[PDB]
């Protein structure tokens, strides 16, 4: 009688409509409803016999677009929970989970694809006639060889006009075409690749395959993590169940795709960024109907429906790209784990450098670890008192030339762009710390001051180091200053190129300097690189962002096993003003896992994630000012709201690395409800504003 309908609007509620008699429609189905004078597509959240709004103002539902729900029960429950946890409007959440074509109210069914083909006559006709009809002979000559899809005519030189003219002469016609892989699926033969550790990992996952279990597959690069994924998948597909494989945004390489395609005598569906809406819907349907054995995709592939999902694999579990930074700011990994729990299936998280969140979860009961085991010389250069050219010390340049004149490649790594730096003395290594809290000052040269972020303290930029008297105070964490402009005159006629995602000149080998700011794609290798230098180690060690050391440790550990693998002797050089920094020392001589153990214990002392939960609230006001006051009002509304516990820790209005406030709490659930209540009632009108649960900051 009454349908509670969700719309793709920035409002956290459902609009009511009347259900005319005869119109069958459950929750999870799409509807066409009136909205003002115009018309809108919506989703039925709930169907009640009851009454909610003024009954007379209730307009009826214009059309029921789906007979059956477009989300499954567990996926539906997942999205309901995600909306509650991320505090994002239920309508936007639900519509974001659907393909574009289904958002627009089109049928949830596979569109037929049509082709032109040469008729019986067109195959034999004297090619002496069309020799005066312009494009039609070219159109038919192509048709002689094979069919031509309609969505490909635009890539050719003859058009639909040339083809429809052949149609009228009876020489071309239009037709379209109509699938069970489980029968005739060969589990492959005993072929016996797996080693001891690999087989144990496969066995352990197999022995618990009929329930939920979150596994961390922790192994260094080359240990054969992918090989375990492939074997696990074989078992799952042997049960006639489907699989989802998630990779980072840059992970869908032709080599990776070919690897999966060749291993499985079963359909593999790849959700890459080049697909159009039809192709995406087609893939969505193939998965929903159980026709796709394996789906490979990136962050959004999490929302794909499955007739019978049997396993989830997330490769490069630590990658940032699993966190959506625009609109609905969900984390694909967490939601995937949630999805695995509700469906009661295994999820396998794979990384050579697992997130601290993940290692914490393993240390506690949450995840189970399966480990895989099975040279590169490293130098630490002291920048203190060194005359730099392009941020490069004499010692590094000396090593660089010895690699370049040997006709080899060199990679330099930097700290992206836009990040706000710390300030230190180039001569004695003094760092600007806040006097109140032991926290590094963030340098704001555009604002002419140093600002604390753990507390809120103002201090002007010193002209000289107060410790040693030197004027050579430098900003650390700046690499956007077009390094090539200084590298070209330092390295004459040597080609300079950027890695960050035509550039097949890298595969040519020879003397070359490569510049990167982010971690490299899986399988994507640089065999001609024999020297890797990590510039601005200080930017990572003295950042206001508490996760910078983690990201650096990951970057360092990745690139530590890519300096010309097996073939040539690789060299890793790090430049820093503090060579004997304890954290850095642990990383360099003990490895990532030991860094992680120490970093994790320091997170506990400082009461930081993953030991606590975080929620950010950002604001962007043109007014540069007043906006902090809006957050000041929101701070006070957050104070006395039921649930104080003298555990809730709120950072007052502090500018970002744009303004923000920070909420911290030992309990994830409690912090959710504190935000739930404070957002339920909002007092002053918002003109300035986003909400970020579990922020990765970067
Ligand atoms: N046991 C193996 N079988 C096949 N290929 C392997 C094996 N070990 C390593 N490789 C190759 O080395 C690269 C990285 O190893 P991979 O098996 O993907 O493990 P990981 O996922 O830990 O990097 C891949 O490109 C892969 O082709
Ligand atoms: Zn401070
Ligand atoms: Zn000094």
């Amino acid at each position: 009688s009454v349908a509670h309908v969700a719309l793709p609007v920035p409002l956290p509620r459902t609009f009511d409509y009347l259900l005319p008699e005869g119109m069958a429609v459950k929750a999870g189905c799409r509807v066409r409803v009136p909205f003002g004078k115009q018309e809108r597509i919506g989703i039925v959240a709930a169907v009640s016999e009851r009454s909610e709004l003024p009954l007379d103002e209730l307009k009826p539902v214009a059309e029921a677009l789906d007979d059956e729900p477009v989300f499954s029960t567990t996926v539906w429950r997942l999205l309901m929970w995600a909306a509650e946890y991320y505090h994002h409007p239920i309508g936007d959440v639900l519509f974001h989970a659907l393909p574009v074509m289904l958002r627009q109210g089109k049928p949830a069914s596979a569109t037929p694809l049509w082709y032109w083909f040469a008729t019986e006559q067109g195959q034999v006709v004297d090619l002496n006639g069309l020799k005066r009809s312009r494009k039609q002979q070219q159109a038919l000559a192509a048709l002689r060889q094979g069919k031509i899809w309609r969505h490909q005519v635009g890539e050719l030189e003859f058009n639909e006009a040339a083809l429809q003219a052949l149609r009228g002469k009876g020489l071309a016609e239009l037709a379209c075409e109509a699938t069970d892989w489980r029968s005739a699926y060969s589990v492959a033969g005993e072929r016996l690749r797996l080693n001891t550790e690999q087989a144990t990992a496969v066995g352990a996952i197999h022995s618990a395959a009929d329930r939920f279990s979150a596994w961390l597959l922790a192994g260094i690069t080359g240990s054969g993590k992918t090989e375990v994924y492939l074997s696990v998948l074989e078992n799952v597909l042997a049960q006639g169940r489907q699989a989802l494989v998630m990779v980072p945004e840059i992970g869908l390489t032709p080599q990776t795709i070919a690897r999966f395609r060749q291993r499985f005598n079963a359909p593999v569906e790849v959700l890459h960024s080049g697909l159009n809406d039809s192709e995406r819907l087609s893939a969505w349907l193939k998965a929903k109907n159980g026709e796709a054995a394996i789906v490979i995709g990136t962050r959004s592939s999490l929302f794909t429906p499955f007739k019978d999902l049997g396993v989830i694999v997330i490769d490069e579990e630590h990658d940032s790209s699993y966190k959506q930074q625009e609109g609905w700011r969900y984390h694909a990994r967490d939601l995937a784990v949630w999805r695995a729990h509700s469906e009661q299936i295994p999820i396998i998280l794979g990384s050579a450098t697992p997130a601290l969140e993940t290692l914490h979860n393993v240390r506690q009961g949450k995840y189970r670890q399966l480990t895989l085991s099975k040279p590169a010389q490293q130098h630490v250069l002291d920048l203190k008192g060194q005359p730099l050219q392009a941020g490069l010390s004499p010692a590094l340049i000396s090593r660089m030339r010895q690699h370049l004149q040997a006709d080899n490649q060199v990679i330099l790594f930097l700290n992206r762009r836009g990040f706000a730096p710390a300030l230190l003395c180039h001569d004695c290594g003094w760092i600007a710390e806040c006097p109140r809290c032991d926290s590094y000052y963030t340098l704001h040269q555009a604002q002419h001051h140093l600002r604390c972020h753990h507390c809120d303290s103002q201090r002007p930029i010193p002209r000289q180091c107060p410790s040693c008297g030197s004027t050579h105070l430098v900003p650390v964490g700046i690499g956007t200053e077009q390094l090539e402009q200084a590298l070209a005159p330092l390295f004459p006629e040597v080609p300079i190129s950027r890695i960050d995602r035509h550039l097949a000149a890298v595969h040519r080998g020879g003397a070359r300097i490569l510049i990167g700011t982010q971690m490299l794609a899986k399988g994507h290798h640089f065999p001609d690189v024999t020297l890797v230098s990590l510039l601005d180690v200080d930017g990572a060690l003295f950042s206001a962002d508490f996760r910078s050391a983690e990201r650096f440790a990951q970057l360092y550990t990745q690139v530590s096993g890519r300096a010309g693998r097996a073939g040539k002797q690789g060299e890793v050089i790090l430049q820093t003003h503090h060579p004997e920094h304890p954290l850095l020392q642990t990383l360099l001589y003990k490895g990532y896992d030991a860094f992680a153990e120490q970093a994790l214990a320091e997170r506990q002392t400082m009461q930081l994630p993953p030991w606590t939960s975080h929620v950010l609230i950002r604001a962007e006001d043109h007014n540069n000012q007043q906006a902090p006051l809006f957050l000041q009002q929101l701070r006070n509304l957050l104070q006395a709201s039921p649930l104080a516990d003298e555990k809730l820790w709120v950072l007052g209005p502090v500018p970002a690395l744009r303004w923000q406030i920070l909420l911290q709490h030992p309990s994830r659930v409690r912090l959710q409800h504190i935000v739930s209540g404070t957002l339920a009632l909002i007092n002053t009108l918002p003109e300035a504003w986003v909400l970020d649960v579990d922020p990765i900051e970067g």
